[PDB]
């Protein structure tokens, strides 16, 4: 009953080489609907409870302050499936195992720097849901293109 | 030698999202000659005989009834392989296994939604194209650019 | 007046340059609905009924010869201000004076290949769209998002 | 002069119209950076607030309506003259004068579904963004191409 | 007068703002055809030569020193009015100047960082050919597209 | 590593098919910095040792003829897996088993028209760097970005 939602927001690296529109009009194409949308500093205690899975790896240090080191678009959208949809829209964590045509085969080159961050699960989808955002600032709405998206 | 000639109708969704430009543009760059074209409100008479070979599936009624809910191109491409080359610009009828690069990947999300039709093979082309088409519709010519797709 | 309808037609150096589908996407992208659309080598018996206002001018000859060489994608556009916007689109009737944004200013050099027809008004315009179009080729249809390029 | 800073919003018009990224990456295409970006329904007394300089006006409160009818998109951007040159971008109040290029001749036929709105002056931007933003949102930031962008 | 050719050069910052292709994207979607190209490092003995018009100007040597700072690419373009037409597609000396969907108007902001030069005359071209290009690296071919080009 | 240059070369098709620039701005998106870049109607002569390991198959000559019956445009792109990665954004040498949203995807149809050239390998890069290229034309300055695509 196309109910999931699904965070998605642009990472410095993208953002400072101006993809915020691009990654936008991709999932607009896509057929997905935005429920809220915002650019804040993501905070070093954030970025932590965000990453608190990868907490305990050694990348992790650099991770959070390449992911602090400037304001992030934080997003939510929706289609059905829309967290393998995403996941498949995004490519592969590292963009090389990424074809092009996916956003990260195209625009990014190394896994440190991947242009954005997608949930990788429903249980992820949620938790990141109520993370980033407020409940309010998820705003319930029809797309025009609703029938003719979904049957 | 003369080609294989592809059936390509977009459909209703397809021109209502207003991507004739963008779809006509893919076979087009590719290095496709259209051959055939016009904009129809296709009679679900004539839908009836093109969907012949499902005319005890239950659905039946209700694609007659979507296809017919907006107009189509109906379309004819050459180029060598363009019933399946095309068909690999399409990418798969279902948008949610289409690859990006591709125009049901890159501007859709449905199935029964999935902005464009192509014939499937060389013998449903050729009934394809004498259905929707009548013969002087179909524009004999040699583009200036023959030699340079074309060895 | 979102009713009103033009006609665009791309010349036969304008298929031959490979440039349909980049024309065809920015009358798309800017929010006009695509009625009547097809591909055609006029006969010069036709390409002459469209030009019989010019008929007695010196260039008709070569005008004709012109519009004869190659083949054509004939349109009809419709919606607000159609047919003064697009013509605009499509820049000055020399390319020399047509603005980068305009298809002529981005694409072409000469008013002898100038890629491109625009209606000059909606008298040409009604006449061009009955020269051309049958109305059981006009497929009148409402875009997902017409109430969000419409009040 | 490079920190001038200028107020535009997306009307109901265009994010029903899947403009929003379209939109966004004329700005940051053109090489502006983002400041401050949020996604809202203005409420009646904000609404109002905004036109409080329209309040003896007979289009008022179906300019309220409108305005209202539909999800806005609140935004900053900064540079040397932003607030002149965005004018520019979106073209004039008309967008049948709006020209070919700017947004508003590329994506608009009427003055009452105009898509967007621009800070008129200097005077007017501040009031713009200190109503419609809280201090906190405005982002502090360095584009990587700033030294690029300027001397 | 189809003959003619220009001297467009991409300068450092141009460069290095990642835009070399979409620069000659640019002049080859226009109809224009590459004479000749080189990826250099332009000498202060060669720019100040180049801009000896400019050699005494109080900004001559900071001048030099941007334009020696970075690789520059040297294109020729042949065709008519080629001159006259490419630094229409350019755009206005000052960027903010410059209006939308020229190569200033559409990427740059400020004069001392403009991105592009083009030939401002045929005799500055011809003087901007023989002293930045080698005889023999400027190309004699024919376009297979020439005839849809010109007449 | 990061410092990798790889080697491509543009077909003649790809000079009179239009697509020069879409071809560059796709690396420069990518994080790759242009170290190198020229145009020339290459001799007959040249073919041959870019060629050399093939000289004595029947397919030779018709080869030699066709890199010889239009211009080139020789480039060397910088970055890390430029010669593995940058292949993939080529696609396969057959541009009909080629994904779409790749180089030889979205725009050649047989392989005989393949449209552009990326090294195969470390050894070949190397070669056709000394081949293509004189050592002074390789040009060394930092891409404003590299702290952002690379860590």
């Amino acid at each position: 009953m196309t109910s999931e939602r699904t965070f998605i927001a642009v990472k410095p690296d993208g953002v400072q080489r101006c993809l915020v529109g691009e990654i936008i009009q991709r999932f607009e194409k896509k057929g997905y609907k935005l429920v809220a949308l915002k650019m804040l500093q993501p905070s070093a205690e954030q970025a932590q409870q965000h990453y608190i899975d990868l907490a305990s790896k050694p990348f992790y240090k650099d991770l959070v302050a390449y992911f602090s080191s400037g304001p992030i678009v934080g997003m939510v959208w929706e289609g059905k499936g829309v967290v393998k949809g995403g996941r498949v829209l995004l490519g592969a964590t590292n963009p090389a195992d990424s074809l092009p045509g996916t956003i990260r085969g195209d625009f990014a080159v190394d896994v440190g720097r991947n242009v954005c961050h997608g949930s990788d699960s429903v249980d992820s989808a949620k938790r990141e849901i109520a993370f980033w955002f407020k409940p309010e600032e998820l705003v319930n709405w029809t797309s025009h293109s609703v029938k003719q998206v979904y049957e």
